[PDB]
Protein backbone atom coordinates (compact mmCIF):
# COMPACT_ATOMS: atom_id res chain seq x y z
CA UNK A 1 0.00 0.00 0.00
CA UNK A 2 3.15 2.11 -0.36
CA UNK A 3 6.46 1.01 -1.91
CA UNK A 4 6.99 -2.71 -2.61
CA UNK A 5 6.52 -3.28 -6.33
CA UNK A 6 5.88 0.43 -6.90
CA UNK A 7 7.55 2.92 -4.53
CA UNK A 8 5.08 5.78 -4.92
CA UNK A 9 2.10 6.96 -6.93
CA UNK A 10 3.53 7.87 -10.32
CA UNK A 11 1.56 9.67 -13.01
CA UNK A 12 2.17 8.62 -16.61
CA UNK A 13 1.48 9.89 -20.14
CA UNK A 14 0.97 7.86 -23.31
CA UNK A 15 1.52 9.88 -26.50
CA UNK A 16 -0.65 8.63 -29.38
CA UNK A 17 1.41 10.53 -31.93
CA UNK A 18 0.66 10.65 -35.62
CA UNK A 19 4.26 10.60 -36.73
CA UNK A 20 5.94 8.09 -39.02
CA UNK A 21 6.05 10.50 -41.98
CA UNK A 22 8.90 10.21 -44.54
CA UNK A 23 10.59 13.12 -42.81
CA UNK A 24 12.35 11.75 -39.71
CA UNK A 25 13.35 15.18 -38.35
CA UNK A 26 9.73 16.31 -38.53
CA UNK A 27 8.72 13.13 -36.73
CA UNK A 28 11.13 13.63 -33.83
CA UNK A 29 10.22 17.32 -33.73
CA UNK A 30 6.55 16.40 -33.38
CA UNK A 31 7.31 13.79 -30.73
CA UNK A 32 9.14 16.61 -28.92
CA UNK A 33 6.26 19.04 -29.33
CA UNK A 34 3.79 16.52 -27.89
CA UNK A 35 5.92 15.54 -24.93
CA UNK A 36 6.19 19.24 -24.03
CA UNK A 37 2.38 19.35 -23.99
CA UNK A 38 2.29 16.21 -21.83
CA UNK A 39 4.59 17.83 -19.26
CA UNK A 40 2.70 21.14 -19.39
CA UNK A 41 -0.70 19.49 -18.84
CA UNK A 42 0.60 17.18 -16.14
CA UNK A 43 3.85 18.54 -14.60
CA UNK A 44 4.25 15.69 -12.08
CA UNK A 45 4.58 13.14 -14.86
CA UNK A 46 7.38 10.62 -14.24
CA UNK A 47 6.97 8.20 -17.14
CA UNK A 48 6.24 8.98 -20.79
CA UNK A 49 5.63 6.57 -23.66
CA UNK A 50 5.79 7.04 -27.42
CA UNK A 51 4.18 4.62 -29.93
CA UNK A 52 5.78 1.93 -32.10
CA UNK A 53 8.05 2.97 -35.02
CA UNK A 54 7.17 6.64 -34.44
CA UNK A 55 10.21 8.25 -36.11
CA UNK A 56 9.74 6.64 -39.52
CA UNK A 57 7.32 5.01 -42.00
CA UNK A 58 5.67 1.81 -40.79
CA UNK A 59 6.63 -0.32 -43.78
CA UNK A 60 9.09 -3.20 -44.24
CA UNK A 61 10.63 -1.77 -47.42
CA UNK A 62 11.53 1.44 -45.58
CA UNK A 63 12.96 -0.04 -42.37
CA UNK A 64 16.37 -0.62 -43.90
CA UNK A 65 16.29 2.95 -45.26
CA UNK A 66 15.32 4.55 -41.92
CA UNK A 67 17.11 2.18 -39.52
CA UNK A 68 19.73 4.93 -39.76
CA UNK A 69 19.96 4.85 -35.89
CA UNK A 70 22.22 2.41 -34.04
CA UNK A 71 22.40 2.25 -30.26
CA UNK A 72 25.65 2.23 -28.25
CA UNK A 73 27.69 4.45 -25.95
CA UNK A 74 28.05 7.20 -28.54
CA UNK A 75 24.54 8.54 -29.38
CA UNK A 76 22.63 8.50 -32.65
CA UNK A 77 20.31 11.06 -34.22
CA UNK A 78 17.25 9.40 -32.60
CA UNK A 79 19.08 8.12 -29.51
CA UNK A 80 20.37 11.64 -28.86
CA UNK A 81 17.03 13.38 -29.46
CA UNK A 82 15.11 11.20 -27.01
CA UNK A 83 18.03 11.25 -24.58
CA UNK A 84 17.84 15.05 -24.40
CA UNK A 85 14.07 14.97 -23.88
CA UNK A 86 14.59 12.35 -21.20
CA UNK A 87 16.53 14.57 -18.79
CA UNK A 88 15.16 17.96 -19.88
CA UNK A 89 12.08 16.74 -18.04
CA UNK A 90 12.07 14.49 -14.97
CA UNK A 91 10.50 11.66 -16.94
CA UNK A 92 11.69 8.16 -17.80
CA UNK A 93 11.09 7.97 -21.54
CA UNK A 94 10.20 4.76 -23.34
CA UNK A 95 11.28 5.82 -26.85
CA UNK A 96 8.70 3.41 -28.22
CA UNK A 97 10.49 1.52 -31.00
CA UNK A 98 12.57 2.79 -33.94
CA UNK A 99 14.18 0.85 -36.82
CA UNK A 100 17.52 -0.45 -35.60
CA UNK A 101 20.58 -1.55 -37.55
CA UNK A 102 23.33 -3.62 -35.97
CA UNK A 103 26.73 -2.48 -37.32
CA UNK A 104 28.28 -5.94 -36.96
CA UNK A 105 25.65 -8.52 -37.96
CA UNK A 106 24.20 -5.95 -40.37
CA UNK A 107 20.76 -7.11 -39.23
CA UNK A 108 17.97 -4.58 -38.70
CA UNK A 109 15.59 -4.88 -35.74
CA UNK A 110 12.56 -3.09 -34.29
CA UNK A 111 13.72 -1.95 -30.86
CA UNK A 112 12.20 0.13 -28.06
CA UNK A 113 14.81 2.33 -26.42
CA UNK A 114 14.36 3.22 -22.74
CA UNK A 115 15.93 6.23 -21.03
CA UNK A 116 16.08 7.47 -17.45
CA UNK A 117 15.55 10.83 -15.79
CA UNK A 118 19.12 11.97 -16.51
CA UNK A 119 19.01 10.84 -20.12
CA UNK A 120 20.97 7.58 -19.89
CA UNK A 121 19.95 4.76 -22.21
CA UNK A 122 19.02 2.21 -19.55
CA UNK A 123 17.87 -0.83 -21.54
CA UNK A 124 16.34 -1.66 -24.90
CA UNK A 125 14.03 -4.33 -26.28
CA UNK A 126 14.32 -5.99 -29.67
CA UNK A 127 10.94 -7.34 -30.75
CA UNK A 128 11.07 -11.04 -29.93
CA UNK A 129 7.97 -12.50 -31.61
CA UNK A 130 7.43 -11.27 -35.18
CA UNK A 131 5.79 -12.76 -44.91
CA UNK A 132 8.15 -9.79 -45.45
CA UNK A 133 7.33 -8.88 -41.85
CA UNK A 134 9.97 -11.48 -40.97
CA UNK A 135 11.92 -11.22 -44.22
CA UNK A 136 13.12 -7.70 -43.43
CA UNK A 137 13.63 -7.76 -39.67
CA UNK A 138 15.41 -10.09 -37.28
CA UNK A 139 14.09 -11.29 -33.88
CA UNK A 140 15.23 -10.38 -30.36
CA UNK A 141 16.18 -12.93 -27.70
CA UNK A 142 16.10 -11.15 -24.37
CA UNK A 143 13.12 -10.44 -22.11
CA UNK A 144 13.22 -6.79 -21.09
CA UNK A 145 12.53 -5.72 -17.51
CA UNK A 146 13.92 -2.22 -16.83
CA UNK A 147 14.89 -1.20 -13.32
CA UNK A 148 13.73 2.20 -12.11
CA UNK A 149 13.87 4.20 -8.87
CA UNK A 150 10.16 3.49 -8.45
CA UNK A 151 10.20 -0.19 -9.28
CA UNK A 152 10.57 -2.43 -12.32
CA UNK A 153 8.48 -2.54 -15.48
CA UNK A 154 8.45 -4.83 -18.51
CA UNK A 155 8.52 -3.70 -22.15
CA UNK A 156 7.30 -5.69 -25.15
CA UNK A 157 6.48 -4.83 -28.73
CA UNK A 158 3.27 -5.25 -30.78
CA UNK A 159 3.08 -8.97 -31.58
CA UNK A 160 4.81 -9.60 -28.25
CA UNK A 161 1.65 -9.02 -26.27
CA UNK A 162 0.16 -12.13 -27.81
CA UNK A 163 2.57 -14.25 -25.79
CA UNK A 164 1.86 -14.33 -22.00
CA UNK A 165 5.33 -15.62 -21.25
CA UNK A 166 6.78 -12.11 -21.74
CA UNK A 167 4.40 -10.75 -19.18
CA UNK A 168 4.54 -13.49 -16.59
CA UNK A 169 8.33 -13.19 -16.77
CA UNK A 170 8.68 -9.43 -16.19
CA UNK A 171 5.76 -9.49 -13.74
CA UNK A 172 6.95 -12.24 -11.44
CA UNK A 173 10.38 -10.58 -11.38
CA UNK A 174 8.66 -7.73 -9.56
CA UNK A 175 7.37 -5.49 -12.36
CA UNK A 176 4.45 -3.20 -11.53
CA UNK A 177 3.57 -2.77 -15.19
CA UNK A 178 4.10 -4.22 -18.66
CA UNK A 179 4.39 -1.50 -21.28
CA UNK A 180 3.84 -2.30 -24.95
CA UNK A 181 4.49 0.14 -27.77
CA UNK A 182 2.23 -1.38 -30.43
CA UNK A 183 0.29 -0.66 -33.58
CA UNK A 184 -2.65 -2.89 -34.34
CA UNK A 185 -4.89 -2.10 -37.27
CA UNK A 186 -8.54 -1.42 -37.94
CA UNK A 187 -9.08 -5.16 -38.35
CA UNK A 188 -6.96 -6.86 -35.69
CA UNK A 189 -7.57 -4.06 -33.17
CA UNK A 190 -11.32 -4.37 -32.58
CA UNK A 191 -10.80 -8.13 -32.12
CA UNK A 192 -7.97 -8.50 -29.62
CA UNK A 193 -6.52 -5.16 -28.40
CA UNK A 194 -8.73 -4.53 -25.37
CA UNK A 195 -8.73 -8.20 -24.47
CA UNK A 196 -4.98 -8.72 -24.46
CA UNK A 197 -4.33 -5.47 -22.58
CA UNK A 198 -6.82 -6.38 -19.85
CA UNK A 199 -5.83 -10.04 -19.96
CA UNK A 200 -2.12 -9.46 -19.27
CA UNK A 201 -3.05 -7.10 -16.41
CA UNK A 202 -5.46 -9.35 -14.54
CA UNK A 203 -3.41 -12.50 -15.08
CA UNK A 204 -0.26 -10.88 -13.71
CA UNK A 205 -2.14 -8.29 -11.58
CA UNK A 206 0.13 -5.52 -12.86
CA UNK A 207 -0.55 -2.32 -14.74
CA UNK A 208 -0.56 -2.50 -18.54
CA UNK A 209 -0.06 0.39 -20.91
CA UNK A 210 -0.49 0.10 -24.67
CA UNK A 211 0.74 3.00 -26.78
CA UNK A 212 -0.50 3.03 -30.35
CA UNK A 213 0.23 5.45 -33.20
CA UNK A 214 -2.63 7.68 -34.27
CA UNK A 215 -4.80 6.07 -36.91
CA UNK A 216 -3.59 7.56 -40.21
CA UNK A 217 -6.00 6.68 -43.03
CA UNK A 218 -3.62 8.28 -45.50
CA UNK A 219 -1.05 5.54 -45.06
CA UNK A 220 -0.77 1.89 -46.06
CA UNK A 221 -1.18 0.87 -42.42
CA UNK A 222 -4.30 2.02 -40.54
CA UNK A 223 -3.37 1.98 -36.87
CA UNK A 224 -6.16 1.08 -34.49
CA UNK A 225 -5.26 3.69 -31.92
CA UNK A 226 -6.92 3.36 -28.52
CA UNK A 227 -3.74 3.62 -26.47
CA UNK A 228 -4.85 2.50 -23.00
CA UNK A 229 -3.79 1.99 -19.41
CA UNK A 230 -5.65 -0.74 -17.53
CA UNK A 231 -5.26 -1.37 -13.80
CA UNK A 232 -4.38 -4.59 -11.89
CA UNK A 233 -8.02 -5.77 -11.87
CA UNK A 234 -8.88 -5.27 -15.56
CA UNK A 235 -10.27 -1.76 -15.33
CA UNK A 236 -9.39 0.63 -18.11
CA UNK A 237 -8.36 3.83 -16.36
CA UNK A 238 -7.24 5.70 -19.49
CA UNK A 239 -7.98 5.35 -23.20
CA UNK A 240 -7.48 7.26 -26.44
CA UNK A 241 -9.71 7.30 -29.48
CA UNK A 242 -8.39 6.86 -33.02
CA UNK A 243 -7.05 10.38 -33.49
CA UNK A 244 -3.79 11.94 -32.29
CA UNK A 245 -3.77 12.67 -28.55
CA UNK A 246 -2.20 12.28 -25.10
CA UNK A 247 -3.85 10.30 -22.31
CA UNK A 248 -2.89 10.29 -18.62
CA UNK A 249 -3.09 7.96 -15.65
CA UNK A 250 -1.68 7.45 -12.15
CA UNK A 251 -0.27 4.12 -11.03
CA UNK A 252 -1.21 3.66 -7.37
CA UNK A 253 0.65 1.10 -5.29
CA UNK A 254 -2.44 0.67 -3.08
CA UNK A 255 -4.52 -0.43 -6.06
CA UNK A 256 -2.05 -3.16 -7.01
CA UNK A 257 -1.79 -4.29 -3.41
CA UNK A 258 -5.51 -4.05 -2.60
CA UNK A 259 -6.25 -6.35 -5.52
CA UNK A 260 -3.34 -8.70 -4.88
CA UNK A 261 -4.68 -9.25 -1.39
CA UNK A 262 -8.07 -9.99 -2.92
CA UNK A 263 -6.94 -12.47 -5.59
CA UNK A 264 -3.68 -14.08 -4.33
CA UNK A 265 -0.78 -14.76 -6.65
CA UNK A 266 0.09 -17.90 -4.70
CA UNK A 267 0.05 -20.54 -7.42
CA UNK A 268 0.55 -24.27 -6.90
CA UNK A 269 3.83 -24.31 -8.78
CA UNK A 270 3.58 -28.11 -8.98
CA UNK A 271 2.88 -27.97 -12.74
CA UNK B 1 -9.66 -28.02 -41.38
CA UNK B 2 -10.76 -31.60 -40.69
CA UNK B 3 -9.38 -33.86 -37.93
CA UNK B 4 -6.08 -32.78 -36.33
CA UNK B 5 -6.84 -31.41 -32.87
CA UNK B 6 -10.56 -32.04 -33.39
CA UNK B 7 -11.60 -34.94 -35.64
CA UNK B 8 -15.07 -33.79 -36.67
CA UNK B 9 -17.49 -30.99 -35.92
CA UNK B 10 -19.04 -31.83 -32.56
CA UNK B 11 -22.06 -30.10 -31.10
CA UNK B 12 -22.08 -29.48 -27.36
CA UNK B 13 -24.51 -28.52 -24.60
CA UNK B 14 -23.83 -26.64 -21.36
CA UNK B 15 -26.51 -27.17 -18.71
CA UNK B 16 -26.89 -24.08 -16.49
CA UNK B 17 -28.83 -26.05 -13.89
CA UNK B 18 -30.31 -24.64 -10.74
CA UNK B 19 -29.60 -27.68 -8.63
CA UNK B 20 -27.54 -27.72 -5.43
CA UNK B 21 -30.61 -28.03 -3.15
CA UNK B 22 -30.39 -29.96 0.16
CA UNK B 23 -32.04 -32.92 -1.55
CA UNK B 24 -29.31 -34.67 -3.55
CA UNK B 25 -31.70 -37.10 -5.28
CA UNK B 26 -33.78 -34.18 -6.46
CA UNK B 27 -30.62 -32.51 -7.78
CA UNK B 28 -29.53 -35.56 -9.76
CA UNK B 29 -33.08 -36.10 -10.99
CA UNK B 30 -33.16 -32.50 -12.25
CA UNK B 31 -29.75 -32.84 -13.89
CA UNK B 32 -31.24 -35.90 -15.61
CA UNK B 33 -34.40 -34.06 -16.71
CA UNK B 34 -32.36 -31.23 -18.22
CA UNK B 35 -29.93 -33.50 -20.05
CA UNK B 36 -32.91 -35.28 -21.62
CA UNK B 37 -34.08 -31.89 -22.92
CA UNK B 38 -30.59 -31.20 -24.22
CA UNK B 39 -30.53 -34.41 -26.25
CA UNK B 40 -34.13 -33.86 -27.44
CA UNK B 41 -33.50 -30.29 -28.66
CA UNK B 42 -30.15 -31.25 -30.19
CA UNK B 43 -29.95 -35.03 -30.89
CA UNK B 44 -26.47 -34.90 -32.46
CA UNK B 45 -24.93 -33.62 -29.23
CA UNK B 46 -21.67 -35.40 -28.38
CA UNK B 47 -20.55 -33.52 -25.29
CA UNK B 48 -22.57 -32.34 -22.31
CA UNK B 49 -21.46 -30.31 -19.31
CA UNK B 50 -23.07 -29.80 -15.89
CA UNK B 51 -22.14 -26.86 -13.57
CA UNK B 52 -19.90 -26.93 -10.48
CA UNK B 53 -21.09 -28.71 -7.30
CA UNK B 54 -24.49 -29.38 -8.88
CA UNK B 55 -25.58 -32.35 -6.73
CA UNK B 56 -25.31 -30.56 -3.38
CA UNK B 57 -25.33 -27.23 -1.48
CA UNK B 58 -22.55 -24.81 -2.41
CA UNK B 59 -21.33 -24.18 1.16
CA UNK B 60 -18.13 -25.26 2.92
CA UNK B 61 -19.99 -26.50 6.01
CA UNK B 62 -21.97 -28.96 3.88
CA UNK B 63 -19.26 -30.46 1.68
CA UNK B 64 -18.31 -32.97 4.37
CA UNK B 65 -21.98 -33.91 4.81
CA UNK B 66 -22.68 -34.29 1.05
CA UNK B 67 -19.26 -35.57 -0.09
CA UNK B 68 -21.13 -38.86 0.28
CA UNK B 69 -19.62 -39.88 -3.06
CA UNK B 70 -16.23 -41.59 -3.56
CA UNK B 71 -14.90 -42.54 -6.99
CA UNK B 72 -13.36 -45.93 -7.77
CA UNK B 73 -14.11 -49.10 -9.71
CA UNK B 74 -17.33 -49.77 -7.82
CA UNK B 75 -19.64 -46.76 -8.53
CA UNK B 76 -21.12 -44.32 -6.06
CA UNK B 77 -24.66 -42.90 -5.96
CA UNK B 78 -23.60 -39.89 -8.05
CA UNK B 79 -20.93 -41.73 -10.05
CA UNK B 80 -23.54 -44.32 -10.98
CA UNK B 81 -26.21 -41.76 -11.91
CA UNK B 82 -23.99 -39.79 -14.29
CA UNK B 83 -22.48 -43.01 -15.62
CA UNK B 84 -25.96 -44.20 -16.67
CA UNK B 85 -26.75 -40.88 -18.36
CA UNK B 86 -23.40 -41.08 -20.07
CA UNK B 87 -24.16 -44.16 -22.19
CA UNK B 88 -27.96 -43.87 -22.33
CA UNK B 89 -27.11 -41.04 -24.70
CA UNK B 90 -24.14 -40.92 -27.10
CA UNK B 91 -22.61 -38.08 -25.06
CA UNK B 92 -19.35 -37.71 -23.18
CA UNK B 93 -20.46 -36.25 -19.88
CA UNK B 94 -18.39 -33.86 -17.76
CA UNK B 95 -20.19 -34.42 -14.44
CA UNK B 96 -19.07 -30.91 -13.47
CA UNK B 97 -17.81 -31.29 -9.87
CA UNK B 98 -19.31 -32.92 -6.76
CA UNK B 99 -17.96 -33.08 -3.17
CA UNK B 100 -15.52 -35.94 -3.03
CA UNK B 101 -14.24 -37.86 -0.01
CA UNK B 102 -11.09 -39.93 -0.16
CA UNK B 103 -11.64 -43.07 1.94
CA UNK B 104 -7.94 -43.34 2.81
CA UNK B 105 -6.68 -39.81 3.52
CA UNK B 106 -10.18 -38.94 4.76
CA UNK B 107 -9.75 -35.66 2.86
CA UNK B 108 -12.62 -34.10 0.91
CA UNK B 109 -12.09 -32.47 -2.48
CA UNK B 110 -14.12 -30.70 -5.17
CA UNK B 111 -13.74 -32.98 -8.18
CA UNK B 112 -15.16 -32.97 -11.70
CA UNK B 113 -15.87 -36.48 -12.95
CA UNK B 114 -15.69 -37.24 -16.67
CA UNK B 115 -17.45 -40.11 -18.42
CA UNK B 116 -17.36 -41.47 -21.96
CA UNK B 117 -20.03 -42.56 -24.39
CA UNK B 118 -20.37 -46.04 -22.88
CA UNK B 119 -20.46 -44.75 -19.32
CA UNK B 120 -16.87 -45.40 -18.16
CA UNK B 121 -15.25 -42.95 -15.76
CA UNK B 122 -12.40 -41.81 -18.00
CA UNK B 123 -10.71 -39.30 -15.71
CA UNK B 124 -11.35 -36.78 -12.94
CA UNK B 125 -10.04 -33.40 -11.86
CA UNK B 126 -9.58 -32.35 -8.23
CA UNK B 127 -9.66 -28.56 -8.01
CA UNK B 128 -6.02 -27.48 -7.87
CA UNK B 129 -6.07 -23.77 -7.00
CA UNK B 130 -8.40 -22.84 -4.12
CA UNK B 131 -10.47 -18.71 4.74
CA UNK B 132 -12.78 -21.75 5.20
CA UNK B 133 -12.67 -22.04 1.41
CA UNK B 134 -9.33 -23.77 2.00
CA UNK B 135 -10.02 -25.04 5.50
CA UNK B 136 -12.68 -27.56 4.49
CA UNK B 137 -11.28 -28.78 1.20
CA UNK B 138 -7.93 -30.13 0.06
CA UNK B 139 -6.12 -29.28 -3.22
CA UNK B 140 -5.48 -31.46 -6.26
CA UNK B 141 -2.08 -31.94 -7.90
CA UNK B 142 -2.73 -33.27 -11.38
CA UNK B 143 -3.47 -31.31 -14.55
CA UNK B 144 -6.39 -32.93 -16.31
CA UNK B 145 -6.48 -33.52 -20.06
CA UNK B 146 -9.02 -36.18 -21.04
CA UNK B 147 -8.59 -38.24 -24.16
CA UNK B 148 -11.56 -38.62 -26.46
CA UNK B 149 -12.39 -40.18 -29.83
CA UNK B 150 -12.57 -36.65 -31.30
CA UNK B 151 -9.50 -35.17 -29.67
CA UNK B 152 -8.35 -34.08 -26.23
CA UNK B 153 -9.81 -31.41 -23.97
CA UNK B 154 -8.73 -29.94 -20.65
CA UNK B 155 -10.86 -29.60 -17.51
CA UNK B 156 -10.40 -27.07 -14.71
CA UNK B 157 -12.55 -25.84 -11.84
CA UNK B 158 -13.69 -22.33 -10.95
CA UNK B 159 -10.63 -20.62 -9.40
CA UNK B 160 -8.46 -22.75 -11.72
CA UNK B 161 -9.25 -20.53 -14.70
CA UNK B 162 -7.29 -17.78 -13.01
CA UNK B 163 -3.95 -19.59 -13.65
CA UNK B 164 -3.13 -19.74 -17.34
CA UNK B 165 -0.70 -22.57 -16.75
CA UNK B 166 -3.54 -25.11 -16.60
CA UNK B 167 -4.81 -23.95 -19.99
CA UNK B 168 -1.42 -23.67 -21.70
CA UNK B 169 -0.67 -27.17 -20.45
CA UNK B 170 -3.74 -29.02 -21.75
CA UNK B 171 -3.80 -26.85 -24.88
CA UNK B 172 -0.25 -27.49 -25.98
CA UNK B 173 -0.73 -31.21 -25.29
CA UNK B 174 -3.20 -31.13 -28.15
CA UNK B 175 -6.49 -30.07 -26.54
CA UNK B 176 -9.12 -28.37 -28.72
CA UNK B 177 -10.97 -26.96 -25.71
CA UNK B 178 -10.57 -26.15 -22.03
CA UNK B 179 -13.77 -26.84 -20.10
CA UNK B 180 -14.34 -25.19 -16.69
CA UNK B 181 -17.26 -26.04 -14.38
CA UNK B 182 -17.39 -22.78 -12.44
CA UNK B 183 -19.56 -20.65 -10.22
CA UNK B 184 -18.59 -17.00 -9.96
CA UNK B 185 -20.85 -14.58 -8.15
CA UNK B 186 -22.72 -11.37 -8.87
CA UNK B 187 -19.62 -9.47 -7.77
CA UNK B 188 -16.64 -11.35 -9.19
CA UNK B 189 -18.51 -12.43 -12.32
CA UNK B 190 -19.09 -9.02 -13.98
CA UNK B 191 -15.46 -8.21 -13.49
CA UNK B 192 -13.45 -11.21 -14.68
CA UNK B 193 -15.74 -14.00 -16.13
CA UNK B 194 -16.00 -12.91 -19.79
CA UNK B 195 -12.38 -11.78 -19.82
CA UNK B 196 -10.89 -15.02 -18.54
CA UNK B 197 -13.06 -17.20 -20.78
CA UNK B 198 -12.03 -15.22 -23.85
CA UNK B 199 -8.46 -14.77 -22.65
CA UNK B 200 -7.74 -18.49 -22.25
CA UNK B 201 -9.24 -19.16 -25.70
CA UNK B 202 -7.30 -16.52 -27.67
CA UNK B 203 -4.02 -17.15 -25.87
CA UNK B 204 -4.22 -20.88 -26.48
CA UNK B 205 -6.41 -20.61 -29.59
CA UNK B 206 -8.70 -23.40 -28.36
CA UNK B 207 -12.37 -23.50 -27.47
CA UNK B 208 -13.38 -22.50 -23.96
CA UNK B 209 -16.58 -23.55 -22.27
CA UNK B 210 -17.61 -22.24 -18.85
CA UNK B 211 -20.57 -23.92 -17.18
CA UNK B 212 -22.04 -21.94 -14.31
CA UNK B 213 -24.93 -22.91 -12.00
CA UNK B 214 -28.12 -20.91 -12.37
CA UNK B 215 -28.19 -17.74 -10.28
CA UNK B 216 -30.24 -18.64 -7.19
CA UNK B 217 -30.97 -15.51 -5.16
CA UNK B 218 -32.49 -17.71 -2.50
CA UNK B 219 -29.15 -19.13 -1.44
CA UNK B 220 -26.11 -17.81 0.41
CA UNK B 221 -24.22 -17.92 -2.90
CA UNK B 222 -25.50 -15.91 -5.88
CA UNK B 223 -23.97 -17.57 -8.95
CA UNK B 224 -23.24 -15.21 -11.81
CA UNK B 225 -24.50 -17.64 -14.43
CA UNK B 226 -23.61 -16.72 -18.01
CA UNK B 227 -22.33 -20.15 -19.03
CA UNK B 228 -20.50 -19.52 -22.29
CA UNK B 229 -18.63 -21.00 -25.20
CA UNK B 230 -16.12 -18.78 -26.95
CA UNK B 231 -14.25 -19.81 -30.07
CA UNK B 232 -10.47 -19.85 -30.81
CA UNK B 233 -10.44 -16.17 -31.75
CA UNK B 234 -12.30 -14.78 -28.73
CA UNK B 235 -15.80 -14.74 -30.17
CA UNK B 236 -18.57 -15.80 -27.82
CA UNK B 237 -20.66 -18.25 -29.81
CA UNK B 238 -23.06 -19.32 -27.04
CA UNK B 239 -24.04 -17.65 -23.76
CA UNK B 240 -26.68 -18.05 -21.07
CA UNK B 241 -28.28 -15.37 -18.93
CA UNK B 242 -28.61 -15.66 -15.15
CA UNK B 243 -31.60 -17.98 -15.12
CA UNK B 244 -31.68 -21.77 -15.53
CA UNK B 245 -31.15 -22.84 -19.16
CA UNK B 246 -29.29 -24.95 -21.74
CA UNK B 247 -27.08 -23.37 -24.41
CA UNK B 248 -25.63 -24.99 -27.53
CA UNK B 249 -22.64 -24.65 -29.81
CA UNK B 250 -20.71 -26.52 -32.48
CA UNK B 251 -16.94 -26.87 -32.23
CA UNK B 252 -15.63 -26.68 -35.81
CA UNK B 253 -12.12 -27.92 -36.63
CA UNK B 254 -11.90 -25.44 -39.52
CA UNK B 255 -12.42 -22.49 -37.14
CA UNK B 256 -9.54 -23.58 -34.89
CA UNK B 257 -7.37 -24.20 -37.95
CA UNK B 258 -8.34 -21.08 -39.90
CA UNK B 259 -7.40 -18.92 -36.92
CA UNK B 260 -4.25 -20.88 -36.04
CA UNK B 261 -3.07 -20.15 -39.58
CA UNK B 262 -3.80 -16.47 -39.11
CA UNK B 263 -2.05 -16.13 -35.73
CA UNK B 264 0.66 -18.84 -35.45
CA UNK B 265 1.42 -20.45 -32.12
CA UNK B 266 5.07 -20.77 -33.15
CA UNK B 267 6.64 -19.10 -30.13
CA UNK B 268 10.35 -18.44 -29.47
CA UNK B 269 10.51 -20.88 -26.55
CA UNK B 270 13.89 -19.31 -25.76
CA UNK B 271 12.41 -17.65 -22.67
Amino acid sequence: SASKILSQKIKVALVQLSGSSPDKMANLQRAATFIERAMKEQPDTKLVVLPECFNSPYSTDQFRKYSEVINPKEPSTSVQFLSNLANKFKIILVGGTIPELDPKTDKIYNTSIIFNEDGKLIDKHRKVHLFHESETLSPGEKSTTIDTKYGKFGVGICYDMRFPELAMLSARKGAFAMIYPSAFNTVTGPLHWHLLARSRAVDNQVYVMLCSPARNLQSSYHAYGHSIVVDPRGKIVAEAGEGEEIIYAELDPEVIESFRQAVPLTKQRRF
